[PDB]
């Protein structure tokens, strides 16, 4: 408590700490990557077939997180730059977004788990 | 995008899209609902996804590495601008300029956490701390951007 008050911002090292028991604080609210909505949106268009099925739904985290590492970020922090971000990826991103996904969904098939990994909480 | 159709659609189709997602969040402003069918289906809803059957977008469970690394480049460059200034600088304003600039490092493990981080720090600690210099050195030039709305 005593150093933040000191260096003057919360910092993500000794942010998430108080994680660990559950001065400026951290904007996470404040900004966001618009690509992650595109990514999703076309993840769940690509595995719906698949929901009329007996077992085992593609894991959407996995088939987005590879996509989105593949593709341009869009950070926003407003709500006409949102705007435009998602104008950018509609207009001229909607084919690398849907390649992306199609990869991803394909690793998802191929490799359903890997050992020794542990999910991640904040 | 009644909260009626989006209860049928999510249950029917398994999912809540970020379109459904978004009709959802506004919806939820302190405004009138029908109090019944309006207030009952968001219930239904409430019901579908703790059971599983709506699948809600896994917002929690992947994250870009990269906000990290940014986010504490950034309070290290600002930090010593504390007291200079009234108004402190956008922090927001900073990082996001950086991490349009940056490659993205998402993870869904503790583990690829840990390897992409290791990547930030053995090959790309110039580029953020360039990038951060540059979202820093645009924010001192334009502080405030005419007719932008927050996001939250
Ligand atoms: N066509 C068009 N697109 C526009 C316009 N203004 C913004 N955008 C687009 O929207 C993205 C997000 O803008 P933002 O929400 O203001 O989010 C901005 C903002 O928070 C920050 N930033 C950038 N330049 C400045 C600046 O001069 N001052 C401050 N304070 N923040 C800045 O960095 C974020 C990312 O900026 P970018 O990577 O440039 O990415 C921008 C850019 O691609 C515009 O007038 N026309
Ligand atoms: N040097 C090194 N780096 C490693 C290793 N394993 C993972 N990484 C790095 O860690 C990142 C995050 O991996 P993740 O959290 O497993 O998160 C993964 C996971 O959610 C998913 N994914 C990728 N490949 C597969 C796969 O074959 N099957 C499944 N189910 N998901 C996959 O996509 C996410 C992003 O994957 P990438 O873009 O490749 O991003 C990977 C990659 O950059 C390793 O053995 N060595």
């Amino acid at each position: 408590f005593t150093k933040a008050l000191q260096d003057g911002y919360l910092t993500p090292a000794m942010e998430a700490e108080v994680g660990r028991l559950c001065v400026v604080a951290m904007p996470h609210k404040k900004f966001i990557n618009v690509m992650e909505e595109m990514v999703l949106t076309e993840v769940v268009s690509q595995v719906s077939k698949y929901q009329k099925t007996t077992e085992k739904q593609p894991d959407i985290a996995d088939i987005a997180a590879y996509a989105l590492n593949r593709l341009p970020p869009l950070y926003a922090t407003s709500e006409e730059g949102a705007e435009y971000q998602r104008q950018r990826a509609s207009e001229e991103l909607e084919f690398l977004i849907q390649q992306q996904v199609k990869d991803g969904l394909g690793r998802y098939f191929d490799r359903p788990q890997i050992a020794d990994r542990k999910p991640l909480e904040p």
